[PDB]
């Protein structure tokens, strides 16, 4: 009876296994787009996914992972609110049965159909690891999802889905660019906060870009064919895989933008 999304696992029941699901800086959060103070001393994102080496897609039960070869300096998040060098080692979404949920942030309440996280490791620590047990380990780069037009950057991976239908499937996914799931602006919202998942450690900081990305009906179908469930057992569509907003408490929330 291992954690999940449903009524009798879902993140309501998450703080039996992981009491810091009640902790101090929990994500995600609902971005109060009026209350988060405009910071000029926060320095623009540098986003250098240049020479990223995207090595394989995997289920891994409850969303998908793009990973990254991130065995060398390559493929790294800098600048912003960070202090020192971060390097990217995978990708995945949140997102929703219908349009109007499955992001994990919010803003003003307002949920986009879906969100992407690049989750990056502070080189500080030397590896993914030894960062996660840092309260600043990771920096994940957060991008929200709408229904529109298709992004052509992301059809690569819908792609590959068919191949991963269930969990603990994998399939090599060599020379995938991130690049091309990036909106126009870095312009980002930051404030300290959590894995949205368990173990649900409190070694993030976020940033959530403001812009977001539009995808096609057609690309977020794809995604809502998935399974959490394994081969050969009941299927249960990959669905609703997001955490509700959690409490601010004692946080803020900067902005980069006027
Ligand atoms: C399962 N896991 C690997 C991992 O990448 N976790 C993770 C990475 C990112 C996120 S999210 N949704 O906040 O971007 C949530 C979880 C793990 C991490 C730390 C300690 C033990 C397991
Ligand atoms: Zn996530």
């Amino acid at each position: 009876h291992h954690w999940g999304y449903g009524k009798h696992n879902g993140p309501e029941h998450w703080h039996k296994d992981f009491p810091i699901a009640k902790g101090e800086r929990q994500s995600p959060v609902d971005i109060d787009t009026h209350t988060a103070k405009y910071d000029p001393s926060l320095k623009p994102l540098s986003v250098s996914y240049d020479q990223a080496t995207s090595l394989r897609i995997l289920n891994n039960g409850h969303a998908f992972n793009v990973e990254f070869d991130d065995s060398q300096d390559k493929a790294v998040l800098k600048g912003g609110p960070l202090d020192g060098t971060y390097r990217l080692i995978q990708f995945h979404f949140h997102w929703g049965s219908l349009d109007g949920q499955g992001s994990e942030h919010t803003v003003d309440k307002k949920k986009y159909a879906a969100e992407l996280h690049l989750v990056h490791w502070n080189t500080k620590y030397g590896d993914f690891g030894k960062a996660v047990q840092q309260p600043d380990g990771l920096a994940v780069l957060g991008i929200f999802l709408k229904v529109g037009s298709a992004k052509p950057g992301l059809q690569k991976v819908v792609d590959v889905l068919d191949s991963i239908k269930t969990k603990g499937k994998s399939a090599d996914f060599t020379n995938f660019d991130p690049r091309g799931l990036l909106p126009e602006s870095l312009d980002y919202w930051t404030y300290p906060g959590s894995l949205t998942t368990p173990p649900l450690l409190e070694c993030v900081t976020w940033i959530v870009l403001k812009e977001p990305i539009s995808v096609s009906s057609e690309q977020v179908l794809k995604f809502r064919k998935l399974n959490f469930n394994g081969e050969g057992e009941p299927e249960e569509l990959m669905v609703d895989n997001w955490r509700p907003a959690q409490p601010l408490k004692n946080r803020q929330i900067k902005a980069s933008f006027k």
